[PDB]
């Protein structure tokens, strides 16, 4: 249902956020 | 009450990685 | 129950975006 589904929102927010930290990691790397 | 507030902050998580993902994409290429 | 877990989930989210949103921007500042 509904709560099932927010934690589905949850889960992908997740995701997004994970993929952002590879990218800064990327850029970092890149700086230093 | 509650459930409607946890959905509005969801909405709010989603516009900030929207913002994390450009910034991120224009800073990849220099593009500012 | 699964609203106060998704509230404590929506509030990790809450700082990991911060944190992300600090590095941006010291990595703008490092690139420029």
């Amino acid at each position: 249902g509904e709560i099932a589904a927010l934690k589905q929102e949850i889960a992908a927010l997740k995701k997004e956020i994970a993929a952002l930290k590879f990218e800064i990691a990327a850029l970092k790397q890149g700086y230093y």
